[PDB]
């Protein structure tokens, strides 16, 4: 007892209330939480293999795969699309990325750690990548991989993916997609539109909590990962051994590392809110949700950060920082007076904007009056700085 | 025309069975953690999700006995913590020497292949353990970065003494990686005494938690060496520097890395408290005396414990001899399907010349050590022969 037993670890847990409208993680329905609270079973059992299997139609449901390579990676948005890249890129590798937020430049960042020669294209918040210019990329620097944001949490920009599958196999390289956007926003349809390889953060689409992300590989990319003449550098992204747990290959499962089963409860039953309401009701319902926003924010004389309707991400909304306050001071009255999280920028996007959510069954239009009074509380009584 | 029709299988209720866990872990869970689990959600950079981590963290340093101002919760499993604390220390070139007795030997060694490290392997039959005196000649003849020795080795139920590993070590310049899931049972652990520098494990294989969090924690020595190498190491996911400012552990303001995973978490600080009110020296006495109490009824059912030595044996996970003229798989599957029992076979090196059954936190008590027993009775009597 170098270290005597913590005084603030003998007091019972308490968090706050709080109404979560940044970008995600969102509060949780009661039955969400419901499944968070069950017993633990064994992290190898029949039952744990039933639900892996339920999970993984799910993700088959909520992205529109055939693809028998479908499975969750243990870990969070940055665990999953590095677990991608580690896989599939060889070092030396050429790699495109579509930097126009941080998603992009964090793509970049990991593809230097691990050897491939990157190629970002960079567009300030704000832009988004026409099949054009994508195409001038693929010739020059004649790539293995493009990285592409379809739902820019940093900026709100929502980037149409129609063609640019087709784009990338006519030039002999695989399209890797981050997308949050797959519940609302446009309709996702993997397999239709040629990508071969997306994933997503559960905590950012679904009614999830954080640790856990769903992952999909085309067969061109499985071809790729497997046949690589070099080990990837992880061993608990390695994709031979995680496939094989997730029952996607012939074999019998071996042991791997210990998954997350407490959040596979809450996944899998996320997946099920999502396959009882079905894709289409959903896409509505944040469509129309974001429309009251974007409408009621306008009326406060806050201006919108993406100009052009058609390219703002309904589940994640920028708005630009009034002229004359520290957006800091907005941010923190919101949390102080009304229980209310909202978010500025992240990267590029930092103190240029305010970022605020519509996620799942949090995509009401109560909540959208609750944030709106909250802001409009917010102009009227912080300061007005020298910006 | 969608390609995939809403899967029927999740228009069902979730539902699952009730079971005994005595494998290696996870455990069950008691109902104090069960419900922090099926708390509501706070942001995961709000100053009170900042709180929870602070405390969180003084959990680490209780647990394991350390002033180091470096330790943190990995976001990811056991494997996920080793990887972070190889892919950080180890830079491409690196000598590496390890303590391969087991299974968790052979992952370091496969991950330190990976990346990029000259791995040298001391390797031992599942049921042994390493001596001072070995280690040295190993030390001398690959001249090491780091040395990784696994303290509880869950693989084969042996319990690797630890005490003057570290000041060797340090006195041939190399460091001391040690992977513990015994720390709560079995043997004292003090970091900072021993001389350990870098000291990790999987929530769920120690305390009462659920899997999907690993608890670590790196001396200055380590720190140094992180902290000063020339190349990048090859995860972002798992960076040292990122992960250290997030957690608090240096002197700047905590930027966005990832997302922790704030639930679990509740879990984590609350199992850690429960630790916290029980101490640490209570914990040891009550798993050290449940597995006697294990090992005394086993051997009246005439089984074989599998490390002959008795203080060579890990109290949290405990290996019996299979015995002869069984399948082991017909008797694992008896418990399960006659006692909602799960214990294990073997793993790695083990497979299929043992059985493993665990002992872990409030599980441990003298009641599933009967429960456990009446199982394997009727599993002796109700398999095949041979």
């Amino acid at each position: 007892l170098l270290v005597t037993p913590p005084k603030a670890l003998l007091k019972p847990l308490s968090i706050p209330n709080q109404l979560l409208l940044g970008p995600g993680p969102s509060n949780l329905p009661p039955r969400i939480m419901a499944a968070g609270g069950l017993q633990m079973i064994g992290s190898m059992s029949k039952d744990m293999y039933q639900i892996m299997d339920e999970i993984k139609e799910g993700i088959q449901y909520v992205f529109q795969t055939r693809n028998p390579l479908t499975l969750v990676i243990s870990g969070s948005g940055h665990c999953a699309l590095e677990a991608a890249l580690v896989n599939v890129l060889e070092p030396g590798d050429s790699f495109l990325v579509g930097a126009n937020g941080i998603w992009g430049q964090r793509a970049v960042d990991i593809g230097e750690r691990i050897g491939a020669r990157v190629h970002p294209m960079t567009k300030d918040p704000g832009g988004h990548y026409t099949l054009q210019e994508v195409e001038e990329g693929l010739a020059q620097h004649k790539p293995v991989l493009l990285f592409l944001t379809h739902g820019e949490s940093s900026t709100g920009v929502l980037q149409p993916l129609d063609g640019f599958g087709e784009l990338c196999h006519r030039y002999k390289c695989l399209l890797l997609v981050d997308s949050v956007a797959f519940l609302g926003g446009t309709p996702l349809y993997m397999d239709r539109q040629g990508i071969d390889i997306l994933y997503s953060g559960s905590q950012k689409a679904l009614n999830a909590p954080p640790g856990t992300s769903l992952i999909s590989f085309s067969d061109k990319a499985k071809k790729k990962m497997y046949s690589r003449k070099t080990k990837p550098f992880s061993f608990y992204l390695d994709i031979k051994w995680l496939a094989n747990f997730w029952g996607c290959d012939d074999q019998p499962r071996m042991y791997h590392h210990t998954i997350p089963v407490i959040s596979l409860y809450s996944l899998r039953e996320s997946l099920a809110l999502i396959a009882e309401q079905g894709l289409e009701n959903s896409w509505r319902q944040h469509r129309e949700a974001a429309a009251y926003l974007h409408g009621r924010l306008q009326a406060l004389g806050l201006q919108l950060f993406v100009k052009d309707p058609a390219l703002r991400l309904p589940t994640v909304t920028t708005v630009a920082v009034p002229a004359g306050y520290d957006w800091r001071d907005i941010v923190s009255y919101v949390i102080d007076h009304f229980d209310i999280e909202i978010m500025g920028g992240l990267g590029p996007s930092t103190g240029k904007v305010l970022r605020i959510g519509l996620l799942g069954c949090n995509a009401t239009r109560e909540n959208v009056d609750r944030v709106t009074e909250a802001l409009r509380a917010a102009l009227q009584h912080c300061p007005k700085k020298k910006l």
